[PDB]
């Protein structure tokens, strides 16, 4: 049983009956008419919405944080997924695996029309990435976001700023460990690491990236993939950031990222090696220092760099001292934020060092990650 | 009467006939045939077409101006709303209400085909927010942008540059009382408000929130919604803006949105308390401010906070001056640009101050919001 | 031949039996039937998915450089164009044109099916802009990209990292001339020329805009489009970026966007006038300073204008030098990154000179553009 439709040619003349439905063998499709308009009315092809994401509340991410270690999809959620639509009229819970603290986690809305998350960033458990598609995601911190300004507990939980969608969420390249400040930019949760490499910049307890364990040489940038720069100069740790497609924070941005850390204090002790854990011989415990966001050691752990320039100048006079990639004259000092381990009642939130020369190294001296936040 | 039905299963290894038209039992959707193809050629669902919104011209706004108190659709506009089509194949003038000076509006795409505008933000007069779709706004100034470089007049009309819609907007949370800069960035209209939780970072006659008379203190850091800050230290406002996912102002940024400004010239007078209106026992009238893209009071009224830090240098020596969230060790000035009504013949769109730190707070040191220009 | 349906009103308290077919004649469109549903399930009109774009891969650009002169399209691509869908199931070569050394190509995708490369941004020869879609484009360079620290060839290719398609590409307002810097941003390929106006800011062998040939004054700010400005001051590159949506670079993005040159060298001689050609009486040949991203002359030709401020502060008393726009107080030099020809070997990837001033103007005082990279 056939209905006879012509080329698309042929249908820009015909005007069909009111209700009448031919097929543009052009096209494959179907044209509806309305017995008064020359073409017709075609139809679309599936093809052309492959991967559509229509959220209710496009200004929002499409999940929410139900519990400590639950989660729901909200409702008015449509999703095309492996030729089909899925949508979601309620609000829906989220399958869990286990959840280990301070890992990432990706959300998928399946072909069966369900809704999982899993540690797996291809595919969740008993799924292909055809069957399963990846939506979001978010981070099970090691402890609870800052409540006021004291800092937050131990408790192992999602992280409500951590969670994305794929039209919103960080504009780098991978957002994995990030977290959303005040609905404005995307902050790392987890102080630069060395193996930044096969990590990413925002990893949960591994080595910080410091003068002395200065972070792996990009690969980007003629890096070989397990070799080390010889310092831990800013020069460094910005082009890091550039590599993963982030920068290193303003003073506005890192006076918001860390407020809600406990002020004027510092973790003590003689060094902070490793992300989320207490440092060697910590006066204080390391979740004092966590942000309202959920930034981990926001502040009086370790300096980041910032990407920002003034303060005290070097010699007004030409100096080699870039790796050996050109000269400096009357070169200002790069800012330093939030305080280290050994700076105890001077860090803080606005905590702020203008001194130190771009290609300064030491071991109190590592990064923190910033990017835009999308909104698609 | 009942078509040839069949699952998605089933339809993978069918091969129907040239112009056969088969039912996706499991997808509901009708598939086209071509007699050759396995599995056929499905259609799309409306679902997965929600919201669409496509512009002729995708690197313009949707909308012209045609007069002071007037302004259109353009032609090749589809808009997606309730289920229905709605589409403008040729210019259509867009229905006004009563217009006051000083307001904003909301350009409205209904479901029966007409085009309005409303000061409601939510649903025009006699509509639902489902009968109706928000699709742009403009807003009404109290009067013309600077056809030169002395200002403009006090006639209410359209803001030209001051239009926006859902694919061309600011990328700021809300996209009210902003006007775009030279198709580059957005800038507000007005000076930073006491009242902008209420009010957003723009409004027209509004209290300009300055040193003295400071801004409410911001929700997302721990404002009740009643608590002013202190002062008016760069660092409040820099936090402000943050909230509303706006910043300050850089150099390059400022001379932009200022230009159209009369350049050496200020308010006078002894104060600037109100945003759009004149200064207190000023000494000329407050539209010579305005800029070629519609910002009032742009240079000469109150210095805003820039972005930028540079010029005289703070003690080099810790000091704890950052309200109680860390020490500085010789902390850089914040820009401060435009002047102010004291200023005299140094006001303009390039006037700049670095002299002021982060901790200064003077009744003519205020801030203009900007943000970055949002193309989908 | 017609199918019985009604308006949507009607269609909203019915039920056809499963694989019932009915139209809207409202919406022109056919609802599908399932036995159980009130409303049915309408399905998508063409009109909404006009436009539609869709890679497999959208965090990749759409494109293969396949060599020096060819390159493919990616397999997963769909492309709606004139009505039609043209879609790529397998990696396809574009259609080259006759292939010029320093000019920007178009991809296009047409209702034929077939894809080409073409100067023309309009169409390519024999289509019209109708029967033609855009989706891309690329620069056909006059030498290669840095293979590592010392620069590039004279061989004519593809620079494979200017690749950009509608997707994935630079956030200026027109993509021509830029290259994708370690995929974190964009880059002007050539210094800011005098004929901006007219060949956009990155065009090869052109005048090089300096102190004594200043650019043409941006139009949108008072500029006729025959005028230049009288000096090479800060300020005046700082407008040209701004009217074409860019910025002056900074530290970190420099030493990024230059890397590969050859690093501790000049052009030498006398002067450096023309984009992609030798200076006057140089002692290196301009391919020595490509970049890894095939920057064109990335340093040691000209200082570019940056957009960060410190170092060396100036009176510290209220001066006029803004070209009468204002005055400014203590104000910090603007930065220049690269170093000039005469610099020696001061200039480099890193290369940084704190001391001028924003109304400084000299004859090795250019600026090189930067802006955001889009991904959607
Ligand atoms: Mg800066
Ligand atoms: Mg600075």
């Amino acid at each position: 049983v056939q209905f006879r439709g012509g080329t698309t040619a042929q249908h820009a003349t015909f005007t069909g009956a009111a209700r009448e439905i031919t097929v543009d063998t052009d096209k494959n499709t179907v044209v509806v008419h309305d017995g008064a308009t020359a073409g017709g009315f075609p139809l679309a092809r599936h093809d052309l919405v492959k991967t559509a994401f229509i959220k209710a509340d496009k200004s929002a991410v499409a999940f929410t944080r139900t519990g400590n270690a639950t989660a729901s999809i909200k409702a008015g959620t449509i999703v095309e997924v492996n030729g089909k639509l899925v949508q979601f009229t309620a609000d829906t819970a989220i399958t869990m695996p286990a959840l280990t603290a301070g890992t990432d986690y990706a959300i998928y809305v399946c072909d069966d029309g369900t809704v999982r998350a899993d540690s797996n960033f291809s595919a969740p458990t008993g799924y292909t990435s055809t069957t399963a598609r990846k939506v979001g995601g978010f981070h099970y911190a090691p402890g609870s976001n800052a409540a006021a300004q004291a800092g937050g507990n131990t408790t192992a939980q999602i992280n409500e700023y951590s969670l994305w969608d794929i039209k919103f969420r960080p504009a780098a390249l991978d957002p994995r460990g990030m977290t959303l400040v005040a609905g404005a930019f995307w902050a790392d949760i987890y102080l630069l690491g060395v193996n930044h490499l096969t990590d990413g910049t925002s990893k949960y307890n591994v080595t910080i990236a410091d003068g002395s364990a200065s972070p792996k040489k990009s690969t980007k940038f003629g890096g070989d993939g397990s070799a080390a720069y010889s310092d831990g100069a800013w020069y460094n740790f910005a082009e890091v950031m550039t590599h993963h497609g982030k920068r290193l924070p303003n003073y506005n941005e890192f006076q918001a990222l860390a407020f809600g850390t406990t002020e004027a204090t510092s973790s003590g002790g003689t060094d902070v090696p490793t992300t989320g854990v207490n440092g060697t011989g910590a006066t204080s415990a390391w979740n004092i220092f966590t942000s309202k966001w959920g930034v981990v050691q926001a502040s009086g752990c370790l300096w980041t760099w910032g990407n920002e320039f003034g303060g005290v100048n070097g010699a007004s006079e030409y100096t080699a001292n870039t790796g050996g990639r050109g000269s400096v004259y009357a070169q200002p000092a790069a800012a330093l934020f939030g305080g280290a381990w050994n700076g105890t009642s001077l860090s803080g939130s606005r905590a702020a060092l203008w001194y130190s020369g771009p290609s300064f190294s030491f071991a109190f001296f590592g990064a923190r990650g910033v990017c835009d936040h999308l909104i698609l």
